[PDB]
């Protein structure tokens, strides 16, 4: 049955994800935004919308579609968390409260697959941006990007498929020592019981790597502090730059988290 549950999860991924590690290799095997030029006639062929006018600053522009497709997924991770056991049974309460602390660490958790060395796949597949365009970017708009490719670089190095991923996500949300949790103990069985699958799973789809499960779990420890430190760095563009509003769900999901 534990066997059949990890199938479920995975199924679960691949029907509300848009984007997959298989896909964004397929597509790796775009258009690419490499300099201020390749940006603007990026933004006019995939956004138009956005600089139909007469248009902030590059750095802001960017910004604001990082922050559209965190709001995507969010939709995405919402959906994708009812395939859990015993998610959808929790109080509407621990649901959001989940979500809330789980979303950051799900999102950058994923973006590896669509990361390499030289860049990463955006606008639902049609974009290649470079990170060294991003790392040129002015400060503190340079500083959003790095940190998660050098997460990515590493996460990337496990060699895990979307059947490892699923679970991974999964475990992420399933999170127990989240703040503000009405019934810990349920979550905590609930938590037990994905890490638990995750683990056999891991054990069978990769005999290769006796520590994977460990590397994992520590990946997770990895991604809360990445995301407590990325909301800092938000916290610092909204305050001190005045054309960078935030999204009303973002702030919302920011709000009293770090
Ligand atoms: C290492 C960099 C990783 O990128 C990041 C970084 C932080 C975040 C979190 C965001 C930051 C505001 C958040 O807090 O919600 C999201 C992404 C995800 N960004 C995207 O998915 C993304 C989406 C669209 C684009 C565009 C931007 C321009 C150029 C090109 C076409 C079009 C217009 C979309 C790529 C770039 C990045």
């Amino acid at each position: 049955d534990l066997k059949s549950l990890a199938k479920r999860i995975y199924e679960a991924y691949l029907k509300n994800f848009n984007m997959n590690k298989v896909k964004a290799r397929v597509i790796l095997s775009p258009f690419v935004i490499h300099d201020m030029e390749t940006l603007c006639m990026a933004e006019k062929t995939l956004v138009a919308k956005l600089v139909a006018n007469g248009n902030k600053e590059a750095e802001v522009r960017i910004f604001h579609c990082c922050q559209c497709t965190s709001v995507e997924t969010v939709t995405e991770l919402t959906e994708f968390a009812k395939a859990i056991p015993g998610f959808a049974n929790l109080d509407l309460n621990d649901q959001v409260t989940l979500l809330k602390y789980g979303v950051y660490e799900a999102i950058f958790a994923m973006l590896s697959s669509v990361m390499n060395k030289d860049g990463m796949l955006v606008a639902y597949g049609n974009g290649f941006i470079t990170r060294e365009f991003l790392k040129s970017l002015r400060k503190p708009f340079c500083d959003i990007m790095e940190p998660k490719f050098d997460f990515a670089m590493k996460f990337n190095a496990l060699e895990l498929d979307d059947s490892d991923i699923s679970l991974f996500v999964a475990a992420i949300i399933c999170c127990g020592d989240r703040p503000g949790l009405l019934n810990v103990g349920h979550i905590e069985k609930m938590q037990e019981g994905i890490v638990h699958v995750l683990r056999l799973h891991l054990q069978s789809n990769h005999p290769d790597d006796i520590f994977l499960f460990p590397k994992l779990l520590q990946k997770m420890a990895d991604l809360r502090q990445l995301v407590t430190e990325h909301a800092q760095l938000v916290q610092i563009i909204k305050k001190t730059e005045s054309d960078a509003a935030l999204h009303p769900l973002l702030q919302e999901i920011y709000r009293d988290m770090y």
